[PDB]
């Protein structure tokens, strides 16, 4: 059975897969479904949230190791293990022959939070969650322990049924402050914590390995320092348990400002407890803190974690402000290229084909075609552009239908709605996109790219009663709004951490991870273009919110542009994979040197200009990679490096491109030395030459519409706008400049 959505459809029964003769158990196991068992209480109904920092709690019987910074925690039969990575736990390791580096801590236990009545819970389940906290529930009949925690919370809130509190240590802690019902303590290795019980419920066991308390409520805090004034501050909010937490945003189109307010609602566990908490802010938040939140900062309240320094802030809410910088549907026709040569490369691209039947490889191919089409238009090759768009339509009109000619479900090239979790899965699948609900933004982002390029030339096709409904459905899978009947809220995105998490299950002792931040940014860019093309303001603004917030996380945790987060002894100028608990210069497959950088640059598209906002970073990263290679003889993906290099030095990029671009003949799946397989010569040539004429990205200038870019070459500014509207528009830039744009066109460099 299947459900119609305009001219398309999706499957509601798991299809009989067409393996196409392939016997490899790997490929066949990829054509499955996500886990049947979900560890959630009957309070958690509707589409299950995935791609979370906390997801292992939902998937494994207890949990794996999690990073509600500043803590790490894990659920066990015996209770909740709590740990903090102090500097003596932190390490930086290099494997020279592998070309990898690892910044990590340890899987230890500072202490265990336990229930007086049982050390043998049956399971731990998700009993509730919000935008960034979760409520874990350890269950053993009448015995329950409910633990509320989250990223950015220096508290762990503990609620007991049919028992009371126990804190268990391997080595007896130093209780340096005993206020009866509040204690300040330190581990044998000098890690400072506190525990809070209601007044009159005093702690026993002081001086021993086990601290007990008769209360049915306690809180644990990580203290920034061994300091009784801090303890007194933590005491004020220790009885205010977080029940709701919401990240509300606005996009002000006139200024480009994306404003996000993070707000909790708490429940008082003693008389008079304030409605509020103490937040621990990550760098990407506090570097952008609103003026009106500055007075809530607790200045000396600092935690060192993998993502650098966190700082304390008290109250009900705080606000961040970021600047959306615009995106483009593509670069315009402004380069000093040889036009017959670019036309030749466009014709050469007709030899390209997908190197796989799965959603990722197929996605890469349709991203390639979608990128060529507007370049072909610019060169006056409208037939060729139309050929590319036609191929896009045939592929999409296939994948977006679940049923064949006879009305039966297909065995491949279809989407299926898994009801158990509430997600759209594509078959053929790869990289655990269906078995783990991984990488939906990475894969489906390319499908939206394909659709946005079709919509730019053909609004009729993109209507919801036609093929638009199924495109809006894919988008909803990976970035649904609130109260969506089929999907959880913003699946991929962690509003507090500021980045997308790529693994649907998060069953790793380093928490969740994200490798290709650029493929995430690509997904958000394409939803912006799709939504602008189809007149969907609400959807567009949400993708703007995501593009802009994720940008802020990328610049800190992947690039460290400010040079404050990576340890000094860390050699690379990039982190490739960010986890909850660690950072890797490494890829998910066995790769060489360029790939461990370029996996956070690709693919290149009209939303990629964010990569050039920090020219010194771009120089610094390129120079480090060049030093490690020993030359400009790139081990793989040379064109991606040339393209990146053009952000700060297009002459040098031009020189490397001329020397080697034509070593590559026509498309060869087995050789990505020069041209990465999701990329083309045409794209490479068009991009570098455009950058050579335009100069540098100028993020200091904004516009009062969202599809634009500003460049600066030695003080001379080029302003670029694309107009998706049927009517002309006028665009005001923040430096006083004003331009007029005709319908369905760029303001300059439309080509022919």
């Amino acid at each position: 059975h299947a459900v119609s959505v305009g001219k398309g459809s999706y499957a509601t029964e798991f299809p009989e897969i067409d393996f196409g003769g392939i016997n490899d158990p790997g490929f066949r196991d990829q054509q499955g479904e996500p886990p049947a068992t979900i560890y959630r209480s009957d309070r958690v109904t509707g589409p299950m949230q995935t791609n979370s920092w906390w997801g292992s709690l939902a998937v494994d019987r207890f949990s794996m190791n999690q990073y509600p910074h500043p803590f790490s925690v894990r659920h066990r039969a015996e209770g909740l293990h709590v740990f903090y990575d102090a500097p003596h736990n932190m390490v930086v390791h290099e494997n020279r022959e592998a070309g990898t580096w690892h910044i990590h801590g340890a899987i230890g236990t500072d202490f265990t939070i336990k229930h007086s009545g049982t050390a043998n819970f049956e399971q731990a389940v998700v009993d509730d969650y919000n935008d960034w906290y979760v409520r874990g529930l350890l269950e053993n009949g009448a015995h329950q322990m409910a633990i509320t925690y989250g990223v950015g919370s220096p508290y762990i809130f503990v609620e007991y049924e049919d028992g009371s509190a126990v804190l268990d240590f391997d080595i007896a802690p130093d209780v340096w402050e005993m206020n009866g019902h509040v204690i300040g303590f330190s581990t044998h290795d000098h890690k400072h914590y506190a525990a809070f019980a209601p007044p009159g419920q005093n702690w026993s066991g002081i001086g021993s390995k086990t601290l007990t308390n008769n209360a049915d409520y306690i809180a644990i805090a990580k203290l920034p320092e061994k300091d009784g004034n801090m303890l007194a501050k933590f005491e004020q909010y220790a009885y205010s348990v977080v029940r709701d937490a919401v990240a509300d945003w606005t996009y002000d189109e006139a200024t480009g400002t994306v404003t996000t307010t993070f707000e909790v609602t708490t429940e008082a566990k003693v008389q008079g407890a304030p409605d509020g908490t103490i937040f621990a802010l990550y760098p990407h938040q506090y570097r952008h803190l609103a003026s009106s939140s500055e007075n809530q900062l607790l200045q000396n309240y600092q935690y060192e974690i993998i993502r650098g320094t966190m700082i304390g802030l008290e109250g009900k809410r705080f606000t961040t402000e970021l600047t959306y910088p615009g995106v483009l549907p593509s670069l315009p026709d402004l380069g000093d290229y040889d036009r017959e040569r670019l036309i030749g490369y466009l014709h050469d691209a007709t030899s390209d084909y997908p190197t796989g039947s799965d959603t990722y490889e197929l996605g890469k191919y349709i991203g390639k075609l979608a990128t060529l089409a507007p370049i072909a238009d610019q060169m006056g090759e409208y037939e060729l552009a139309e050929q590319f768009r036609g191929e896009l339509k045939d592929i999409l009109e296939d994948w977006l239908q679940a049923t064949n000619a006879s009305g039966q479900l297909k065995g491949k090239n279809l989407f299926y709605y898994n009801e158990n979790w509430g997600t759209i899965l594509g078959y053929h699948a790869a990289h655990s996109s269906a078995t783990r609900i991984n990488d939906h933004h990475f894969h489906y982002g390319y499908f939206v790219k394909a659709a946005a390029e079709i919509a730019r030339a053909d609004q009729e096709w993109a209507k919801s009663e036609n093929w638009g409904g199924m495109i809006d459905l894919l988008i909803r899978d990976f970035m649904a709004d609130r109260d969506d009947d089929l999907f959880p809220y913003l699946r991929m995105f962690d509003p507090y951490s500021g980045n997308s998490w790529a693994d649907g299950l998060a069953t790793f002792d380093a928490g969740n991870n994200q490798e290709s931040s650029s493929e995430a940014m690509h997904a958000w860019t394409n939803v912006i273009l799709w939504a602008e093309a189809t007149g969907n303001k609400a959807l567009r603004d949400r993708a703007i919110y995501l593009y802009t917030t994720e940008m802020s996380a990328i610049n800190e945790y992947f690039f460290d542009v400010h040079q404050e987060i990576f340890p000094e002894e860390y050699g690379p100028e990039i982190v490739t994979i960010n986890w909850g608990g660690k950072m890797d210069h490494a890829t998910w497959w066995n790769s060489g040197k360029v790939e461990k950088y370029a996996i956070n640059w690709l693919p290149f598209h009209g939303g990629s200009l964010y990569l050039g906002h920090h020219p010194d970073y771009v120089d610094r990263a390129y120079e480090e990679l060049r030093r490690d290679i020993g030359s400009t003889d790139w081990n793989l993906w040379s064109n991606l490096v040339w393209m990146y290099r053009a952000f700060t030095n297009p002459d040098d990029a031009l020189q490397q491109m001329e020397a080697s671009i034509d070593d590559y003949g026509l498309f060869d799946p087995g050789n990505e030395k020069i041209i990465e397989r999701g990329s083309t010569k045409a794209q490479t040539y068009h991009w570098i030459h455009n950058l050579a004429e335009l100069g540098r990205v100028d993020p200091t200038v904004t516009a009062n519409h969202p599809i634009y870019a500003v460049f600066n070459k030695n003080g001379n500014r080029t302003y670029i706008v694309y107009n998706f509207s049927d009517s002309p528009i006028t665009v005001q830039f923040s430096d006083g400049h004003s331009i007029q744009v005709e319908p369905h066109s760029f303001n300059i460099g439309n080509g022919d």
